[PDB]
Order: C-alpha cells, then sequence, then structure tokens
C-alpha cells in the first residue's frame, strides 16, 4: 500500500492581477505542501510527475469553443485578460491561468493512472486552479476545467469505458460543472453535500437541491445533500455518510474514488461558514478508503484558510497513509435542519437504491 502525492510549484503562477488578496490564493497549494513535509508525511509518499493535460484530453468534457478561448488567454494583455475574465461569473485570469488549469488536470491523471495500474494504492493531488464550477462550454466561479470531472473521462479512457467511478464533492459549494457533465450517465455516480440555503448560496441555482437525482439513465446517480439553516459540521456529516452516501456508494460498488476536495466547510475558512474539522475529514477520508478496495484520489478544489486547509488536507493524506482514524461522537445530535436535509435526499432516492429501502 503506497500512497502518491502530486505538487507541482508551477501553478502557483495563476494570479489575480487586480486583487492580491483575493482568497483564490497561489499559496493555497504552498501552504498545504509544506504543512505535508513539516507533518513528515511527504516523506512517506510516493512523488508522481506533474503533468500538462493535453487538448484532447481536455475534450472528454470540454467543447472545442472553450478550450480555445481559455488557450487564447496566454498571449492576452491585461486589459484583454480582464475583459475575459469579467464576462464569466466569478473569475480572474493571468496570462499563466491556461498552463495551470492543464497542470492541475494532468497531474490528476497521472495519479488516476498510478492507482489504476497498481503503483500506488491511493493519491493526493495538490492542485489549482479547481474544477467543479467549470462546465462544458464555460469557467466559472475560480475554475476554468472541471479536473474530477476530466479525471473521471481520463480514468475510463485508459480501463474501460464502464469502469465504475465515485465523485464525492464534499466543497462547500455545490460543484454544477460536475452535476451537469455526468447528469445523463450512470457510470459516474456524483454525490454532492453542499452549502444550499433553498438556493441563496453560490452557484446559486436550483440545480443543487436534493430533487434533482439525474436524467435517463443516469436516474438515480446524482444526489445533491442540500443543506439549509444552520452551521454545519462533524455530526452532520457523519450523519450524511452514514445514512446516505456510503450506503448508496456501497451498493455502486465504485471501482474507483475521486474526491472533489475542497476545504472551504472546515472551521475557520473565510466564506463557507461550517465547521467541518480536521478530524471530520479524516473521518470522512478513512470512510471512503473502504469502498473501491481503497482506489481514493483526493482533488483539492475550495478553502480558503491557509491554516485549516493545510491541516485538513495533511489529516487526510494522513489517512491515505494509513494512520488510525480519529475517534470521533457519532450520538452528537444533529441541528434539525440538516436532518430534514437528510430524510428529504432519503426520499428522493429510495426509489433508485435498494440500500435505502
Ligand atoms: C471552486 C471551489 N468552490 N467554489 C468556491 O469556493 C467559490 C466560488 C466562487 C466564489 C465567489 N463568491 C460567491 C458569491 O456568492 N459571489 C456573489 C456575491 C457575493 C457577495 C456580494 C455580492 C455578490 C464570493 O462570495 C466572493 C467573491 C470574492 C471574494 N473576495 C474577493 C474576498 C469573496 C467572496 C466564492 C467561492
Ligand atoms: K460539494
Ligand atoms: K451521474
Ligand atoms: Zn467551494
Amino acid at each position: 500500500p503506497i500512497t502518491g502525492l502530486v505538487y507541482d510549484q508551477r501553478m502557483m503562477l495563476h494570479h489575480n492581477m487586480w486583487d492580491s488578496h483575493h482568497p483564490e490564493l497561489p499559496q493555497r497549494i504552498s501552504r498545504i505542501f509544506s504543512r505535508h513535509e513539516e507533518l513528515r508525511l511527504l516523506s512517506r509518499c510516493h512523488r508522481i510527475p506533474a503533468r500538462l493535460a493535453t487538448e484532447e484530453e481536455l475534450a472528454l468534457c470540454h467543447s472545442s469553443k472553450h478550450i480555445s478561448i481559455i488557450k487564447s488567454s496566454e498571449h492576452m494583455k491585461p486589459r484583454d485578460l480582464n475583459r475575459l475574465g469579467d464576462e464569466y461569473n466569478s473569475i480572474f485570469i493571468s496570462n499563466e491561468s491556461y498552463t495551470c488549469a492543464l497542470l492541475a488536470a494532468g497531474s490528476c491523471f497521472n495519479s488516476a493512472q498510478a492507482i489504476l495500474t497498481g503503483q500506488v494504492r491511493n493519491a493526493v493531488a495538490i492542485v489549482r486552479p479547481p474544477g467543479h464550477h467549470a462546465e462544458k462550454d464555460t469557467a466559472c466561479g475560480f475554475c476554468f476545467f472541471n479536473t474530477a470531472a476530466l479525471t473521471a473521462r481520463y480514468a475510463q479512457s485508459i480501463t474501460r469505458e464502464s469502469l465504475r467511478v465515485l465523485i464525492v464533492d464534499w466543497d462547500v459549494h455545490h460543484g454544477n460543472g460536475t452535476q451537469h457533465i455526468f447528469e445523463e450517465d450512470d457510470s459516474v455516480l456524483y454525490i454532492s453535500l453542499h452549502r444550499y440555503e433553498d438556493g441563496a448560496f453560490f452557484p446559486n441555482s436550483e440545480d443543487a437541491n436534493y430533487d434533482k437525482v439525474g436524467l435517463g439513465k443516469g436516474r438515480g446517480y446524482n444526489v445533491n445533500i442540500p443543506w439549509n439553516g444552520g452551521k454545519m459540521g462533524d455530526p452532520e456529516y457523519m450523519a450524511a455518510f452514514h445514512h446516505l452516501v456510503m450506503p448508496i456508494a456501497r451498493e455502486f460498488a465504485p471501482e474507483l474514488v475521486l474526491v472533489s476536495a475542497g476545504f472551504d466547510a472546515a472551521r475557520g475558512d473565510p466564506l463557507g461558514g461550517f465547521q467541518v474539522t480536521p478530524e471530520g475529514y479524516a473521518h470522512l477520508t478513512h470512510q471512503l478508503m473502504s469502498l473501491a478496495a481503497g482506489r481514493v484520489l483526493i482533488i483539492l478544489e475550495g478553502g480558503y484558510n491557509l491554516t485549516s486547509i493545510s491541516e485538513s488536507m495533511s489529516m487526510c493524506t494522513s489517512m491515505l497513509l494509513g494512520d488510525s482514524p480519529p475517534s470521533l461522537d457519532h450520538l452528537t445530535p444533529l441541528k434539525t435542519s440538516a436532518t430534514v436535509s437528510i430524510n428529504n435526499v432519503l426520499r428522493a432516492h429510495a426509489p433508485f437504491w435498494s440500500s435505502l429501502r
């Protein structure tokens, strides 16, 4: 059992040239990486190299027009970059953004390949810019290409089209792009937990509600767990895993687990408003390790408190390495609205999953 780790400091080149304090900071990845060193976790991992995704690989999920537009930003001057970025929802672009997005995706491709060929058992990808808001045809919410979605399709391309991939998205925001890319697909199970607030929280769409269960053959393969009216934390995430994520995931029996591992639900995050602890994230990671014979790839998404994300992601790597999970209290009562959310998801998905009946 070997754990892979991918990190390339070049991904720090993507930056906001008009707001040096924008929360999607270059040092998000360097702080996580340096915490892995300080905790003596890096030397326990097999270092997997970063690489650029190719344009053909980007076409696994993205349109040619979208690829060409982001590609063209490499040669743009500042005011043209500002105009292009301003055309999207919550995007900044520099002339290194395209390359950094390619490196984020290619790093995850190399990690998925190492897992699926048995070079490592599991892996962590300390990458930016993030991916889960990116749609087939557009950038959004700090994301250019949908790294997690691309990695699922890349994994299928190097094994079988039918390779069962579970994507668990625990970033505090809904991964609208991931949901849409796989909405009609039963080979990729998408499960998102996210702050919803009746559609008021970013990305501000009722697509994130519990009644969006998938389309066509994909009915049942899109599981939205939306939180309303409460600062959710370890008890609520553990309960969602116990009642929903794990029963559904075990019935699906994935062959690869990708975690869209944002750490913006973490205690201390400046915008998530939630309070998942590093130990909570460890618990969730250890649960997912019981799936897919342990073939788990943890991919950084959001998370903006540099200390919180560094401690939280490092705790996840400690779990992948086989360290014992922290003991948590499974009998702490849930905040009332969390019980309402979980029950709503159970009612929506019971028709599709015998484990819920
Ligand atoms: C990729 C991983 N998962 N996705 C995220 O993590 C994520 C994606 C997008 C955003 C952008 N949004 C969300 C929003 O609702 N925007 C509308 C808005 C907010 C407040 C008043 C008027 C309108 C901010 O709120 C924001 C933007 C800038 C900012 N700075 C420069 C300090 C702070 C917060 C935040 C997080
Ligand atoms: K999510
Ligand atoms: K799906
Ligand atoms: Zn987020």
